[PDB]
């Protein structure tokens, strides 16, 4: 269970940079 | 404490499926 | 490292909800 953990703090971390840049994105065109 | 931080762990990535969906939803109304 | 995750799950809270905040405020401007 503790790798379990470490892989999707992993993906949540990729998750949140990938929504970061979507939101910047947006925010650019309007 | 490792049952704890698997249940913050479940919700912040279903709140994070839920603000992809929403981003979606906007980037197909405002375009390219 | 159960001491680490739960920094950066801290961390992960935060950010997610600065982005629902972000998220919100282009929802009421789009429409």
């Amino acid at each position: 269970r503790m790798k379990q953990l470490e892989d999707k703090v992993e993906e949540l971390l990729s998750k949140t940079y990938h929504l970061e840049n979507e939101v910047a994105r947006l925010k650019k065109l309007v």
